[PDB]
C-alpha cells in the first residue's frame, strides 16, 4: 500500500537514462555514492530515499527540489501531485 511508491514506477519510465543521469549526478554527496551505485533504472533511488531519508506519501521536497534544478515539468506536476 503506498500510491507515491507506484508514482515512482510510472514516472521512471518517463525520465530515461537522460534524467536519471542529471539526478544521479546532483545525488553524488547528496544522498551518497553507494546509493548510486546500487541505481540502475530509477525506481531503485526512490527506494532507498523513501525508505528513510526525504520522501513519503506526502512528504517528497528532495526528490522534487532536484527536479526542479534540472527544469522539467511534467516530472515534477506528478510527483508534486502525489506529495
Amino acid at each position: 500500500m503506498d500510491p507515491f511508491l507506484v508514482l515512482l514506477h510510472s514516472v521512471s519510465s518517463s525520465l530515461s537514462s537522460s534524467e536519471l543521469t542529471e539526478l544521479k549526478y546532483l545525488c553524488l554527496g547528496r544522498v551518497g555514492k553507494r546509493k548510486l551505485e546500487r541505481v540502475q533504472s530509477g525506481l531503485d533511488l526512490f527506494s532507498m530515499l523513501l525508505e528513510q531519508n526525504d520522501l513519503e506519501p506526502g512528504h517528497t521536497e528532495l526528490l522534487r527540489e532536484l527536479l526542479a534544478s534540472l527544469r522539467r515539468h511534467d516530472l515534477l506536476r506528478r510527483v508534486d501531485d502525489f506529495e
